[PDB]
């Protein structure tokens, strides 16, 4: 069976009106969220929130649609896999355990939830780290033929319907195995402990989840964009303080300098790189977990 | 099985130091050679060749690698299918025939053969015409959200192998037919000759077959884009007396207005839209008949 990756946290599953959220907490102290993305589930934190479970008290979310949480059935607009309603639903959820004001970190997909988040309610967030992102807006704005071959993946699973699902479903095991793979700094698997690929492979291995990444990177392709487009041309920036973390081999350092770019979104934005790839917590779990407990305490 | 679509053509297999060339012969008078392009094979001209035959020699050709022609071996540049490689074993091809100095026709990635083949030796043809296609160097140029959403394959295929590969034997049925139906005006398989279409379904159920199709878009992406960009730089136009046919619905119109583009390559060009998606000799095979007959006569 899937093995347990966080000894000594409870598990939690959180009802909300969009459906359940699965998490595991742990820990004491102030709330702090935490929120994986693509194609991993909450155990990607496994190596980083025992460290932060010393400090905090710690959620490790599903995401909706991803992992145990509860799949909302999508529409024409994508919309609850947006980054938008995804946030909602976690406000929901978080409310649900009385945190209204709480520490959020996030990577990936996670992470847009996250500064969607902040954006829409930033009165929830005392503090906001993300993890290895730009904002949605600013990867399609710098969408150019090198950037499009490298994350060519922004266009392919927001493809209508049912075609990358079709795709997907000859080999599932192949496509997540190299995704995971692709994104490291190493470029294999060895980053990961095994155990935590298993919990992936087998997310990803139901067909319904792999419909639900794809309505998460079409919501990505449009509503998002939309949502983070109204905001950048309004001047709406976070102003919630936030911590900017990104690998020097990852994904947000192809085509841009990070800070730079999150000084134009947010008012207060700090940064620093780690030598890793796209896969922060477990390719450079001590070093990723140093920075989130200065930052947040 | 598959259906002989060109009444009264003869069959040829041309040697070339590449590989063989199958081609349907047919007419007489000036030579006029025929590119279709992807996921097709010649037989997508089967419904326009018969009236260029009443003038012309018309010689329908499969590309290399593509339909019945051999599938020379590939190396780490995508040597033989860059455009200008499959360019050079056309002109061979041709001169095996006795046809030095002959009238060209392209669609999709047969277009992109002939653009190259009247930049690199313009003094083969007498006239061009190019079907619903923009110089690769300007699809790349005009990359963005909305482009590398609409031409999203143009990536995903230019993944390294075997990422794409591995995809398409997912469901190789699905996709020839989704890429199809999703380029036309009326978004099904209804302008299609259910026989044509299944020279195209089985041309592309074979996994070599494929491969060579990736081949030819990874090209697309590294060294036709270099050759492209060479041309540009340097100021090359095409002198052959060029015509230049898109569909109203079809991909050129959407990157940009593509006379306006083509005048840019090209120091004579004509230029119209026809009423249709991006298979103009099949969704409109009278007005495509017509605009080339005129053209070259």
């Amino acid at each position: 069976d899937l093995a347990d990756l966080f000894p000594g946290f409870g598990s939690e599953w959180i009802n909300t009106s969009s459906g359940r959220i699965f998490a595991r907490v742990g820990g004491d102290g102030p709330p702090l969220l935490l929120l994986h993305g693509f194609p991993q589930t909450h155990v990607m934190w496994h190596r980083v929130a025992p460290k932060l479970a010393e400090r905090f008290k710690v959620i490790v979310a599903d995401l909706p649609g991803y992992g145990w949480s509860d799949m909302p059935e999508s529409d024409e607009q994508h919309t609850p896999y947006t980054k938008r309603a995804m946030a909602k639903q976690l406000i929901e959820a978080m409310e649900q355990l009385g945190h209204v004001h709480f520490a959020l970190a996030g990577h990936d997909r996670g992470a847009r939830v996250s500064y969607r988040l902040a954006l829409d309610s930033p009165g929830r967030l005392s503090k906001l780290a993300v993890l290895d992102i730009l904002p949605t807006y600013e990867y399609w704005q710098r969408m150019n033929r090198a950037y499009a071959l490298k994350i060519y993946h922004w266009s392919f699973l927001a493809q209508p319907a049912p075609l990358p699902e079709n795709l997907l479903g000859g080999d599932p095991d192949f496509y997540v195995k190299a995704k995971l793979a692709s994104w490291t700094r190493a470029g294999d698997l060895s980053a990961f402990d095994p155990r935590a690929v298993e919990h992936y492979r087998i997310a990803f291995a139901d067909p319904m989840r792999r419909h639900v990444m794809c309505e998460d990177y079409r919501a990505g392709a449009y509503a998002d964009f939309e949502h983070d487009k109204i905001d950048v041309e309004a001047g709406n920036k976070i102003p919630v303080p936030m911590l900017a973390l990104w690998g020097a081999s990852g994904i947000a350092q192809s085509a841009a300098t990070p800070l730079d770019v999150w000084r134009k979104w947010a008012s207060d934005v700090q940064g620093a790189p780690i030598e890793s790839g796209h896969f922060l917590p477990e390719e450079a779990p001590d070093q990723t977990a140093e920075a989130l407990v200065r930052f947040f305490s």
